[PDB]
């Protein structure tokens, strides 16, 4: 059924790190193994992007663009001046120079990665008018990313993505709990949060903000500085983009490309309480989510905000209702999968009973055939037709 040869590129969310980080414990595979290696082993050429887990989708897309084709990250002169961080970031050799020669990729994105992938597609195709106009008005140079006209992306697949935000950000103790989540992923990787490791271990890639863990600093201490830093206090952050208002703002400009396939997977790991209408964690959900996040997600309503009952089912971290595609402030279409994947529309591939971390293998779930999950997805992506023609 193989109808294209595009390689697959994997993209994490508000947690995530390179293949060499976390002592080789993989974000994509966790305690289950190495998802990229499984795909490559099965004949599906697969790569992995690592970008700032806490950075805005904008920053991450700029980082992803430079990580793909090579070069020094360029966040755009207008954006950098706007938010007060460096215009230029780290330099990359480029994972896929074939992209500079018409090649295309499939992106498989988990969590906030889904937002980033969508945004990258948009900047690639449309560029940024704001940047272009700023470059002409200030006589500054312009990254090719902002010119538009790039078509690197044949498909985007999002898994557990908060396309409409997650109400988790609304928790009153969200900042302290969000970083506890980072601590919980570290723990999953068997990494302590109260130890000043001399090796990097987990690089948050805050080059633009000039933030990095210092010698003698544990992750606990590091996170306490991050909490008070601009990567947590600004609107140019994952924290803002993850929020319902922030995701809506994102949706208002980040539209689905008619040249690109979109697949969404929804995840859920909760049950409904008959008398309260709330949703509750099941048995099997990662311990941190079950205790600290799922109860809030499954009970938080806010009429002002648009959060009614539909939002309560969740995967421990993200409202399921947010996952099938952008809706809030979005002109994108979403169709249930009907056997045939269509261009320029969100193909809701269905809802899977796995939690936010289980779906990438970071939390165990031996009832979830994760190997089969990604293999079946790879097959589906490789079957996507470059072209279509009307028929009866
Ligand atoms: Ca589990
Ligand atoms: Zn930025």
């Amino acid at each position: 059924s193989r109808a294209n040869d595009a390689p697959i590129v994997l993209l994490h969310g508000f947690t995530g790190w390179g293949r060499e980080e976390m002592f080789g414990f993989k974000y994509w595979g966790g305690v289950r193994g190495d998802i990229e290696q499984w795909l490559n082993d099965n004949g599906y050429r697969t790569y992995t992007l690592a970008v700032g887990p806490l950075s805005s989708n904008w920053d991450r897309a700029c980082e992803a663009y430079a990580q793909l084709v090579g070069g020094t990250v360029d966040y755009g002169a207008a954006h950098a001046a706007k938010h007060g961080h460096a215009r230029f970031g780290r330099t990359y050799p480029g994972l896929l120079p074939e992209l500079k020669r018409g090649g295309r990729i499939h992106i498989i994105a988990h969590s906030q990665g889904g937002q980033t992938a969508r945004m990258l597609v948009s900047l690639l195709e449309n560029g940024s008018q704001e940047e272009r106009e700023y470059a002409k008005a200030h006589n500054v140079s312009l990254s090719p990313l902002f010119e538009g006209g790039h078509h690197f992306v044949l498909s985007v697949t999002t898994i557990a993505t908060p396309h409409d935000g997650t109400t988790l950000v609304n928790m009153v103790d969200f900042t302290d709990r969000f970083f506890d989540l980072q601590k919980a992923v570290l723990k999953a990787a068997a990494v302590a949060s109260n130890v000043p490791y001399t090796s990097q271990v987990y690089d948050f890639k805050l080059d633009q903000w000039g933030l990095r863990r210092q010698p003698g600093e544990s992750f606990d201490q590091y996170f306490e500085r991050l909490k008070r830093s601009p990567v947590w206090t600004s609107t140019d952050t994952a924290r803002y983009d993850l929020s319902v208002p922030g995701a809506e703002k994102l949706n208002q400009w980040v539209k689905a490309s008619p040249n690109t396939y979109y697949l969404s997977f929804t995840t859920e790991r909760t049950y409904r309480g008959a008398l309260t209408g709330n949703y509750y964690p099941e048995l099997g959900m990662n311990a941190f989510s079950a205790v600290v996040c799922a109860p809030f997600l499954g009970s938080y309503r806010n009429a002002t905000l648009g959060i009614d009952d539909r939002w309560l089912e969740n995967d421990g971290i993200v409202n399921a209702f947010s996952m099938n595609g952008p809706k809030r402030g979005s002109t994108d279409r979403i169709v249930p999968y009907d056997g045939t994947i269509k261009k320029g529309v969100w193909n809701d591939m269905g809802t899977y009973n796995v939690d936010h971390l289980e779906v990438i293998g970071v939390d165990p779930n031996p009832l979830f055939d994760i190997r089969a999950f990604y293999l079946r997805l790879a097959e589906q992506l490789a079957s996507l037709q470059p072209h279509h023609h009307h028929h009866h």
